[PDB]
């Protein structure tokens, strides 16, 4: 591409995920592809184990598995770290604490390659409960959190978001999910430090009736929001 930063998100632009996890003494992998528009803060994905049956709830990897796609309202642009170290992208990395459980450590690498955007992410869990809400499968496909809130960290020229999911779980109870995040470009131009701000997530999870892979398909609409 010529296009730099913003630039590059002003039309519908193809995704590809690639997930390789590790979690319980289980290997897996997952891909994905779709499509994100930004304009409109859109994002629809379907999701595929390619190791077979994944050994944990598909809803649990949703935040894992490219917050560039948020739509930015014109008065906040100036706000929006994701797209600026575009094209050469940005690391993300996390850790997902689930409460009176294990943990998730994710590390990401989202750029393009050529007109795609890509996110390769590597996952290990640590120290879940065999008998617990994820390694039991107990969770319910669904969604229900919404934000993440946004700080700039300008020593390291990037951002860091902290947010709670709430997973439900089949009995009634909920599994709680701390989510600690830090994103650094990738290369050496400069980005968009933002002031305080969140973003808002909408979603719906569901299934593709004529895949028989282990799989997910999602729909996400994502806008910031916080500052006036």
């Amino acid at each position: 591409m010529v296009s730099k930063g913003e630039e590059l998100f002003t039309g519908v632009v193809p995704i590809l995920v690639e997930l390789d996890g590790d979690v319980n003494g289980h290997k897996f992998s997952v891909s994905g592809e779709g499509e994100g528009d930004a304009t409109y803060g859109k994002l629809t994905l379907k999701f595929i184990c390619t190791t077979g049956k994944l050994p944990v709830p598909w809803p649990t990897l949703v935040t894992t598995l490219v917050q560039c796609f948020s739509r930015y309202p014109d008065h906040m642009k100036q706000h929006d770290f994701f797209k600026s170290a575009m094209p050469e992208g940005y690391v993300q990395e996390r850790t997902i604490f689930f409460k009176d459980d294990g943990n998730y450590k994710t590390r990401a690498e989202v750029k393009f390659e050529g007109d795609t955007l890509v996110n390769r992410i590597e996952l290990k869990g640590i120290d879940f409960k065999e008998d617990g809400n994820i390694l039991g499968h107990k969770l319910e496909y669904n969604y229900i959190s919404h934000n993440v809130y946004i700080t700039a960290d300008k020593q390291k020229n990037g951002i860091k978001a902290n947010f709670k999911i709430r997973h439900n779980i089949e009995d009634g109870s909920v599994q709680l999910a701390d989510h600690y995040q830090q994103n650094t470009p990738i290369g050496d131009g400069p980005v968009l430090l933002p002031d305080n701000h969140y973003l808002s997530t909408q979603s719906a999870l569901s299934k593709d009736p004529n895949e028989k892979r282990d799989h997910m398909v999602l729909l996400e609409f994502v806008t910031a929001a916080g500052i006036t």
